């Protein structure tokens, strides 16, 4: 199977349910750069390179990896090439700040190519996600001169950026790095320790590469009010733009990986490397707030982008293979067996990678929506509110659409029967591919620890009453026929609002009970968002349905949704309710 | 990094066996076991088992996957050390630990040769499958060929000198063996030339042994359409001189092997048989019934598979959950010396700790209780007794095939999200656990056509009285109870309740409605599993209760316990209702409209 970007049903989410135009009409900023024309033309040009150029080159990709040869490390044959002809589209830039040569395209745009690119070739999508991600992050923190020299190269995909935060000894726990920054005379500083699991540390798709290194002064606090951040290049840049010294860094090796095995994984050394301060001494962790606002929904939409891109295979695959009889009887008369798409248990699998696919992009645009509300709207109260929605919203994405993602990919696979083990059907690769989204940008067990710990503990369960009023305001608005939706959703809501304040009581006095609540609750949390998301659709697809066979199979996915998939809650609310006590019965001697 | 040192689980295996099952007692009251198998005798073959699998197996499986098997003009080569790791190990005597002794195999009891099968699949599932594939055909040979063929082959085959392969799979015909085209052509000397293309072939070639006797299934030109014109052919590799000496290479081969996901130093492969000499095993047009015994057994096998890669992943995790240091417990530092606590201290760590720590406890114990239905199947003079066992292997096997090898999965995945981003890392090992427990899923069988039996044939096909016979006996267990073991025999009385309502529920709705039975399936299959388990740990927390004092085995066990009985025995409630939703939300869309 062929990647196909659903261009159809990316439509149907932005242009027929939450109308994003409409929005955009409204705010000057964005009236400027985007319209329904603009988009629809974007969407057409990114469909077109990603299927045409990036597709291809994923499975040759993971058969080959990376190669490391004197400190150079060298993609797969033929990504240098693609990654060239990407970032002369302007696809690096795509959501990049106009005022530095960057297209300005809203979140719910950018979103969108990152799941194309994303389902086309995991292993490429990442590279041009970090150059993205570096300039949020110099954008929101760095001084002019600093802008000004390095943000347009990057927005232009000519430089791309790493992050280089993890260590050895530090992944979760970044207030124990031990890399340091000595402050020069000449107003830079001399970074010197060593990065592992930098993605795209080193490569050869750009000519330089701009790092953003967690650092400490040497006389910096402990822990994590003594990080800071800086910009240390791969070459430095002579005064008037043109490569100069090669800087004291480089790339000792790099990781032999489960999947992304085209995405370099490199352990950096950096000896007295020249850099640049961003933002605030002490403050490197604040500098990167904007930045993994942002990575967090990108990285759901990468699990996404390995479920819909399994969907497609197994679709495809599910009418092509035949194998046994439906069990009402004989349906393809004129062959020597039927298609196994007649069998509940393929159906099955099918419907539950369908219905989280497209109960996730919904969710994924609901949210890039309240990253473009929060930036762009000129009514601060409206603003406040899309900040402390993104603050919940953005680690239930990170952590809900990759974990659904796996189990979409494993169906995917498993669809296939024993040709499913088989990689040339690249089914196996996606479940490899699908699981670096689970730990990249962090653990998912750390981001349900946001959730429960800062976002519903930490506010009283007010950011949660944000999102659920406007649940409970859309089931108030339901007609007879929308009910069918509207009733299950608004029991589902009913569920999770008494689950947060038996969380919330519990919690009192108890740590332990934060931590272990946390995934199974952020998964309450998802399959109710999800709820609203197919509700959502449903309504459009109840309005239009008999205009277009597209609304008819909209509404059984929906329908499977919910008589299948959202009674899921039970058991995770039963065993949320369980508590922490049967965690800790044991010492770590008795394990 | 490093893959943790295998070490086998002897002490779980002996509470398991020797303390919760009393497997002695049984064996006590068989007298075709008496002369072969004891406590101390079945102990001494465990330690042994454990040196070996620890010591030879192990050390081989990281460098087995990255180095893989190689096809060079027809001859396959298995990664470096295997021939030799394979000698030992069948020097041993364990390729033909279960087999039988009339033959030279050890004749130990599926209780004993399971155990056995757990350590190898651990310490390495490619290395474990091969004598797995000899020990499976033996089972078809000894209940079905003919003296002649027995006398000739079983004794290098139970040596492990000679390999077995199973050869039924054809590029159409996977799931649907009925509309297999392999030819078998019937010779004036009494042999058959056999003519086809086999695939996914497991040890259908390898460079450990100087024979492989292939276990095909064909068809006699004269033979009906469907699966009732199927025979099964030993066919040798190398045709076998009178005096038992080499032969002629017979007319077969290997044209290429498999890029897999994992399990990559297990060849597997196409096998082109070119007018192959072979001979009848069994009856002419019941081959698929020829392997009726061998898949019972091999259902089970392949649970245990599951449970294998998942028991390796937990060592693993564990070690590093104590080792590795990472932020503060909630509660406030633990480690005062030290810049941060062993990670075992975080809730959401300890969390997947222990869900690995129960499925795996959880899986072993069913391991053995579907083994000893086996065995009581076999061996016990009581045709009751025999029938009941022959009853609750068939409704059980099913259940161990597909819930021990989906358990396996998630307890694989836990292990490596314990690791963090380190993982992802393939020097850790516990990726590769991950994509070698993804085989089991599909070994012997997708776990769906698993389910469909389990809900088709053994609940419908009985009108569940093979269920009601396995709940007679967990009700009878809870009526026993005492006021202690209460805690845990009232939840799993209330997991039976649910257990029989869904059952109820699921014959009426399944009558003249053909789509309700697979659309059940695999949930219904998971409710069962955690019943199941929630028996398993019953019977595990009285013998703790019991002999809670001066052991910390007994803490420890009762501490898992409690973690099933309050995190995961309740997954029992959405799957009910997912399940009682019915087949209609699956029938909604025609094919074109996905
Ligand atoms: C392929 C790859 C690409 C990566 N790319 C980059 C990148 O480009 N740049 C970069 O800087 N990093 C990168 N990372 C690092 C990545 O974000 C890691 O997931 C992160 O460092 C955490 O994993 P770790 O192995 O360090 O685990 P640790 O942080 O040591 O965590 C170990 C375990 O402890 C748990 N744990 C730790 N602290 C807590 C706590 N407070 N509460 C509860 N549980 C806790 C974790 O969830 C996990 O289960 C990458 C990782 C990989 C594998
Ligand atoms: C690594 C590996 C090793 C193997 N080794 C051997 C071996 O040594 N010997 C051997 O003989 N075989 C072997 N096989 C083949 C294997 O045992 C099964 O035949 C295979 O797993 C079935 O998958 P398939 O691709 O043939 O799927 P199919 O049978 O084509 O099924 C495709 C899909 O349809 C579903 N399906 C099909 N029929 C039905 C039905 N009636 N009801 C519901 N769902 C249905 C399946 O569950 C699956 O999801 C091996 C396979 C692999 C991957």
């Amino acid at each position: 199977a062929d990647y196909k970007a659903p261009l159809r049903d990316m439509r149907f989410v932005l242009n027929e349910v939450f109308e994003v135009s409409r929005l955009w009409a409204q705010l000057p900023a964005l009236a400027e750069v985007v319209d329904a024309e603009t988009a629809a033309a974007i969407l057409e040009e990114a469909g077109k390179v990603t299927a045409g150029t990036i597709a291809p080159l994923n499975r040759p990709g993971d058969e080959e990896g990376c190669q490391w040869n004197a400190g150079a490390v060298s993609t797969p044959a033929g990504f240098p090439e693609a990654y060239r002809t990407y970032a002369e589209g302007g696809w690096v830039g795509v959501g990049g700040d106009p005022a530095y040569g960057g297209m300005g395209m809203p979140k719910v745009i950018s979103a969108q190519v990152e799941e194309l690119v994303n389902s086309a070739n995991l292993s490429f999508g990442l590279y041009p996600g970090l150059t993205a991600g570096a300039c949020l992050a110099l954008n929101a923190h760095a001084s002019d001169e600093l802008k000004d020299k390095y943000l347009p190269n990057m927005y232009a995909g000519i430089w791309a950026g790493s992050m280089c935060l993890t260590e050895p000894h530090a992944g979760t726990d970044l207030g124990i790095i031990r890399t340091r920054a000595e402050p020069q005379a000449d107003g830079s500083y001399k970074i010197s320790g060593t990065k592992i699991f930098i993605t795209g540390g080193e490569h050869d798709l750009t000519e330089n590469i701009i790092h953003l290194v967690l650092a400490k002064l040497p006389d910096a606090p402990a822990g994590p009010k003594g990080i800071s951040l800086f910009l240390v290049p791969k070459v430095l840049v002579n005064a008037d733009g043109s490569l100069g010294e090669k800087n004291s860094l480089g790339c000792g090796s790099i990781e032999h990986k489960m999947g992304i095995k085209a995405s370099a994984t490199c352990v950096m050394n950096f000896d007295g490397a020249t850099g640049w301060l961003v933002g605030e001494v002490n403050k490197g962790l604040a500098a990167m707030f904007t930045m993994m606002n942002y990575a967090r929904l990108g990285v759901g939409i990468a699990g996404l982008a390995t479920g819909e891109r399994s969907y497609q295979s197994a679709i495809e695959y599910a009418r092509e293979r035949i194998q046994s009889r439906a069990p009402t009887g004989p349906v393809a008369k004129d062959k020597a067996a039927d298609p196994i798409i007649v069998h509940p248990d393929v159906r099955r699998m099918l419907l539950t990678m369908k219905a989280l696919n497209e109960g996730g992009r919904a969710f994924s645009s609901y949210v890039a929506m309240q990253l473009d509300t929060a930036k762009y709207s000129e009514d601060a109260v409206t603003r406040k509110r899309a900040e402390e929605l993104v603050a919940l919203l953005t680690p239930v994405a990170k952590a809900f659409l990759t974990d659904m993602g796996l189990e979409t990919t494993i169906h995917g696979q498993q669809i296939f029967g024993g040709h499913g083990f088989i990689r040339e059907w690249g089914q196996e690769q996606l479940v490899r591919d699908c699981r670096i989204t689970q730990i990249y940008e962090g653990t998912n067990g750390i981001q349900a620890l946001d959730l429960v710990g800062r976002k519903v503990i930490g506010s009283g369960g007010a950011f949660s009453r944000h999102f659920t009023d406007e649940i409970k305001a859309f089931v108030a608005s339901a007609d007879e026929a929308l009910g069918e939706f509207s009733k299950p959703l608004a029991a589902a809501v009913e569920n999770l609002e008494e689950l947060t304040a038996w969380l919330l009581d519990r919690a009192k006095g108890n740590p332990n009970e934060i931590g272990a609540a946390s995934v199974e609750y952020l998964h309450v949390f998802g399959y109710t968002a999800y709820a609203y998301m197919w509700a959502l659709m449903a309504r459009t697809a109840l309005a239009k349905q008999g205009e277009d066979d597209f609304y008819a199979s909209k509404l059984g996915t929906a329908r499977f949704y919910f008589a299948r998939l959202l009674p899921r809650i039970h058991s995770l609310s039963a065993s949320v309710r369980a508590g922490s006590e049967s965690l800790y019965l044991l010492d770590a001697e008795q394990f």
